[PDB]
RNA sequence: AUGUACGUCGCACUCAAUAGUCAGUUUUCUGUUUUUUUUUUUUUUUUUUUUUU
């Protein structure tokens, strides 16, 4: 969000979204705007939120996955590439209003 | 009582100077004084995720 604000995009605003977000700030994403808004989201909009007004989705193919191993004896959360169904779930969250373009920031064979 | 005896001598200092043996290629570094202090104690820094009589 700092990097998108530094470019100073014309007629565009940047919005965050996560589980720790304020309820007023969570609902502010749901309220309308003028022009184009860019929403930076986490796995909250993956599962339960179903944020509306989304045309194009950008997928890094990278998320954090909570784990717990016998060696660790500790809930470790390493950064890992996502699954196929989760990536295919990232395809469907922009085809809500009309036809959208999904961009995945990795290789097809990956 | 008488007569009775006398003469010459030596010594010192010395003593110099002698055989043969020719030659060794060209070039080179190495070199000087000056500011001097070599060392000054450190810090807390980020967030998949989601459900319970």
């Amino acid at each position: 969000a700092d990097a998108l604000n530094k470019l100073n995009l014309r007629h565009t605003e940047i919005l965050p979204l996560y589980a720790r977000l304020s309820n007023s700030e969570q609902n502010r994403v749901f309220q309308s705007h003028s022009g184009r808004r860019i929403v930076l989201a986490t796995n909250v909009a993956e599962t339960s939120l179903t944020v509306p007004g989304i045309k194009y989705v950008i997928d890094p193919g990278t998320a954090r996955i909570s784990r717990y191993s016998y060696r660790t004896k500790v809930q470790r959360l390493p950064i890992e590439p996502i699954s196929q169904a989760s990536a295919n779930q990232r395809k469907g969250r922009c085809g809500r209003v009309s036809e959208g373009i999904c961009i995945r920031l990795y290789s097809e064979d990956d």
